[PDB]
């Protein structure tokens, strides 16, 4: 069922959240930073990422091939960017509040994606268990961040 | 074909996304020295503008959504939407006014792939497209003149 002008626009599209990533790396304000006592290594990312916008991008597919899609890639195109918005914010900006307030609208609309993802094709929604379960971490660890790092302006 | 507002507030607020990165640019000194064309607008005239391209694009993308054959389309929505929200933190935040024309050139094709394929599905989603289109004809203008018309730093490789 592989419709491949239909996938390759969607991992086109995530070119731009991988942009960010790659345009604005951590630094060393960034180890600088109290992390949680359960903060993963930095190489962790970008296989997550990486990973992550491949099976978005494949369940998207599966889903605009099929009637009463409208809804489910609306909830996609939001949440998409939304975790375009996310970095700049965060790494480029240093807003940590702000941050949290995006992770989290942004994690609203990967939880509604994955549910009506659930509602036309069962393995495009399950794609997106993975993708919701890194959310939650990123959500936890930009949380984490301001709040061992309150000290510092820039996370109130 | 309807006024579907779970459909319309869905895409309204997901331009929430590109609209934060221009209420987050505090007044630059940076952007203030930059020689200008004499066609470009002041500040205040952009937050208008994208406010009311927020909409014509949600409800554009509404009544396609609504449509048999939207995913192309809407698969091209998204694309645009993703490369408009990396723009602003490119251009203003990182300073980077060569990697920004790359950007604003590649919103300005997928502008350009959602307005064609939305012609395809119903002509007045088309159309709600146009001044969109125009716009990001006119943004890509005025990234190339600001880089052709000031001095630029090496960025990172
Ligand atoms: C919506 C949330 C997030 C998005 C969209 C995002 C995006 C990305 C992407 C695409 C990369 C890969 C860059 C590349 O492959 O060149 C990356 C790397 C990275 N990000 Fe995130 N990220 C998010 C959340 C977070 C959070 C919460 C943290 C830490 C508080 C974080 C810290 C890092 C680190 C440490 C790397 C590794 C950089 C390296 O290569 O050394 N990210 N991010
Ligand atoms: C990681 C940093 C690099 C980021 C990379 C930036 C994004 C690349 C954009 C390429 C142009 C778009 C090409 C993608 C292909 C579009 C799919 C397509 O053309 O669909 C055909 C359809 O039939 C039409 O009607
Ligand atoms: C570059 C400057 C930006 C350009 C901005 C200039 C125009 C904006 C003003 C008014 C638009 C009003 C048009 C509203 C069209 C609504 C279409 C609609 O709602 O129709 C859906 C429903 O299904 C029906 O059947
Ligand atoms: C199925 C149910 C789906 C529910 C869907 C979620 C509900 C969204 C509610 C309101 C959005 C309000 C509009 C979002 C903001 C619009 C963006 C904007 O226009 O920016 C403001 C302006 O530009 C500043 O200058
Ligand atoms: C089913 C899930 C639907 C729930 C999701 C609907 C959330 C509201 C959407 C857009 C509002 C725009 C703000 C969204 C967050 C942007 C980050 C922020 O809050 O900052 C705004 C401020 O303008 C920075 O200066």
């Amino acid at each position: 069922n592989m419709d491949w002008a239909l996938f390759l626009t969607f991992l086109a599209a995530c070119g731009a959240p991988a942009t960010t990533g790659a345009l604005l790396k951590p630094d060393e304000w960034y180890d600088n930073l109290n992390k949680p006592w359960w903060n993963p290594p930095r190489w962790v990312f970008p296989l997550a990422w990486t990973s992550l916008y491949f099976l978005m991008s494949l369940a998207a597919m599966r889903v605009a091939q099929l009637e009463g899609s409208g809804q489910a890639l609306a909830f996609y195109a939001a949440q998409l960017a939304f975790n375009t918005l996310w970095t700049p914010v965060f790494f480029g900006m240093k807003r940590m509040a702000t941050a949290l307030a995006v992770v989290m609208v942004m994690w609203l609309f990967v939880a509604a994606t994955m549910w009506a993802f659930f509602q036309l094709d069962t393995w495009a929604g399950v794609l997106f268990v993975p993708y919701l379960i890194w959310a939650t971490f990123a959500t936890g660890l930009n949380f984490e961040a301001m709040r061992l790092n309150w000290n510092r302006p820039e996370a109130r």
